[PDB]
């Protein structure tokens, strides 16, 4: 089955309102930059972002010129003429609109509250989808928590019911309307809804993991923002999933959530697979088409794992643009982030950067010795390892943020497509390295084990193993005269064949 | 100034009941007349033991019991009330022999609490037995109900409480109400069976009498004190079974409440009870042993403490070798592994080769026989000074002990307990409680009082920040916290306002 390749197309309201395909100082990335070749390389384009208004319905930002919005969407849906499998999805949410302190956060919480609100919200999503010509709905709430999760789940279920009926009504069985969400790619935010992952994923075609932004100026130590595997020399983090309302014992939590651990792409994927009922085929790995930069770093390890003097707040609080050669940073007023397009140009500009590679994390980084700069980013080489991981782990595919950040020729997208589909690419001998893998085991993903059946009336010593009611259990202490189950003395360690 | 409870077990095997006499210790070692008026005044409760739960699922005497003899023995005990208007003669149902998992009547306990009808019939039989023989309350000693049986056990106790309170009104006993108590586990391993529902178990009781002894024994590989008040870092430590109880707490919560490994001591048991919300200190009674446990084959260097040994742990004693030199009662009872304080005192004053030593951390005595390689852990009037001070400082309900027949002829241990609680001329203000290890877990029931600024919606908090909300003080487990305590898993309750 073809791997999904989901690329975000993000355009701010002011660019839609002044949309033009002949002035990059107004619209840096017009839809006309997406050629038939690029369209064939994508399976989904996530148009972003729509929002939820105070009337608790899906809607465009009110300042949007509707005619111009339709025109932009039309340019994207016209790409389907070049690829019969391509879907132009629309995404509702994003950090700015939906974060806890975001401008529309209350609308997300309130829309999912009751059967009536969820029905009204769900119907609005399908109305918008049909009115503008989209092929599916993507929800990007960053992120629901606590009492909001059950409502969020019911909302997704309702949208799924409505989309499925719309597929039949429209005779779209060959290209059914889809439903996806962008999910947390790190344990801190993931802990908010982790316990109910199976219910969240059930109504979805895919859950697109935001496996990037795992490092940044807001952290005290420089690090790779999207390491595939861990580097013991790099920083480690508290495993927040140990605090999710799971109802597991101390041993169970400890075995499932080693801590401290390496915040990596592999960690997020494995944390999702640890939960029962989350299929690998629905998990999509996200990758960044941009890098993050730090200043005031020390040499020694190429700027890796160093203290730094980079402002961590937003917006960038200063007027000094210190990322040498990054003119894009000047225009966007932030020297802490840059598109791959720009980073690649900086590499061809003889500006003093050295491209280095970490063979444990399988990601590149730039080090500017002279000025004390470190940049963590991804490229066609790190994507070889990530694509092989997607294949080996049987994931659904890849997602990326965002199309406008690829170089002009679209090389990163072309690479992803090549690694999944080209007859002339062979990664059978690609060595995945010895970087740290996430090895937690959840009572939801126990290995097959074999042990003698439990015998009532028997007294068991510490560490004894027995099979009982479908699982293999181990004693945590001695003189056990109780049967396996809720009784504190027994630990579920495997599944009986 | 509420009087501390002093609860002594009066245990009498059936054959002694059937051959009861107060003029021939060869047949009845400890007859009721040995409880002089002076001793009766020092007790608040005598727990007559043991009754059982029969196949009919009702409280009952041992079938081989001569009922007329039993009634006469009981009447002799209730006659003691003539010397102490506060004295209650309770009866205890259970004990290890009848109710342990592999015990002869275990099935009856599990079955008696299964349904509303089985419970009503069982509860009714307890009150009937109480009234018919003239007892003043019901003590249940099931060792011990398991997780699946706990809810039934709780409901049974609530039923008995309801019937007892009705009987108190019907009998005009407002001045000395009928009581309900249980003997509770004094070590974490057995306590973990019902720990999660401690509050519910304790609600219908006047007292929960902790069996804070037998914390060392031949079933353990390392010799140790069986009732250390506080811990000795040089002694063995144990796995904290409570972290595996069915609490539903988070990793941080479980970890801070249940350090592991830990020192199995009397203080640990008491503090573990106080950590639960709804368990009042006034209902907690500290058990103490009037007997010592002996080990053979110990080595030197620590006076016999913390040594490997060659003592059989099975019951009955699997040999005919009575190796506890000087212990005549051990031959009588065919078991050299247990000796009454009465017998130990005689062995000490004899010239048998024992040396009495004192561990100033655990605040308990022990005997070491250098010639034969023997170790004995026991309690005496000196260890009782520290335990009585602890009962007062911690505002516990009182003390319980097993058993009356093991005190010396002058009743010195019972007299000591009464002295430490009630003598106008005893002063323990200067008694040094030592530097032994205290149990430092913190749970919902013993959060320290603290102050912190009120939580403010919309504020972002760093790692370690403290706020007050809903009457508790909370601290963040990581950074960039954007929601409220009780809704965001990043907050840990660490104090009480």
């Amino acid at each position: 089955t073809r791997k999904a390749v989901i690329g975000y197309y993000f355009i701010p309201t002011n660019q839609i309102n002044n949309y033009t395909e002949t002035d990059t100082s107004v619209v840096p990335f017009p839809v006309s930059n997406i050629t038939p070749a690029k369209a064939k390389q994508l399976t989904h384009i996530n148009f972003s972002f729509l929002d939820i208004n105070s009337n608790l319905e899906c809607a465009w930002d009110p300042a949007t010129n509707d005619a111009k919005a339709r025109d932009v969407v039309n340019r994207l849906t016209a790409l389907k003429a070049h690829n019969p499998s391509l879907r132009i999805m629309f995404s509702i949410g994003g950090w700015y609109y939906s974060n806890d302190l975001g401008v529309s956060h209350a609308n997300y919480v309130n829309a999912v509250k009751t059967p009536a609100s969820r029905a009204k919200f769900a119907q609005s999503c399908v109305r918008i989808m049909k009115d503008y010509g989209f092929d599916g709905v993507d929800i990007d709430w960053q992120y629901p928590q606590a009492a909001e999760v059950d409502g969020f789940i019911a909302a997704l279920q309702e949208i799924r019911t409505l989309l499925n009926q719309q597929t039949i009504t429209d005779g779209r069985q060959a290209l059914p309307y889809q439903l996806t969400i962008a999910g947390a790619g790190g344990a801190f935010f993931l802990s908010r809804y982790y316990s109910k992952l199976a219910q969240i994923v059930a109504p979805l075609d895919y859950i697109n993991l935001m496996t990037y932004d795992l490092a940044g100026p807001w952290e005290k130590v420089t690090n790779h923002q999207a390491a595939l595997f861990g580097d013991a020399a790099g920083p480690t983090f508290y495993n927040a999933l140990r605090e999710a309302n799971l109802g597991w014992s101390w041993e169970e939590l400890t075995r499932a959530f080693p801590s401290p651990f390496s915040l990596t792409v592999d960690a997020a994927v494995q944390q999702h697979l640890m939960m029962e009922g989350v299929p690998s085929a629905k998990i999509v790995m996200g990758v960044p088409f941009y890098g993050r930069a730090f200043k005031g770093v020390s040499g020694g390890n190429g700027g890796q794992y160093s203290s730094h003097s980079t402002p961590g707040e937003d917006p960038y609080p200063s007027t000094d643009y210190w990322l040498v050669g990054c003119e894009e940073c000047v225009r966007d007023k932030d020297p802490r982030i840059a598109s791959y397009r720009q980073l690649e140009q900086m590499l061809q500009g003889n500006y003093g950067y050295q491209r280095l590679w970490n063979d444990k994390t399988k990601t590149p980084y730039l080090y500017h010795a002279q000025n004390g700069l470190f940049v963590t980013y991804d490229d066609a080489e790190s994507f070889k390892y990530k694509a092989k991981y997607i294949k080996q782990q049987q994931l659904g595919g890849v997602m990326f943020w965002h199309l406008g950040q690829d170089n002009r020729n679209g090389d990163l997208l072309a690479a992803l497509d090549r690694y999944f589909n080209a007859a002339d690419y062979d990664d059978s001998q690609l060595d995945m390295g010895t970087g740290l893998r996430y090895t937690g085991v959840g009572p939801g993903n126990l290995p097959i084990m074999t042990a003698p059946a439990y015998v009532p009336g028997t007294t068991y010593a510490q560490g004894a193993l027995v099979s009982y009611q479908g699982y293999v259990w181990q004693t945590k202490w001695g003189y056990i005269t109780s049967a396996p189950g809720s009784d504190s003395a027994w630990l579920k360690v495997g599944r009986v064949a």
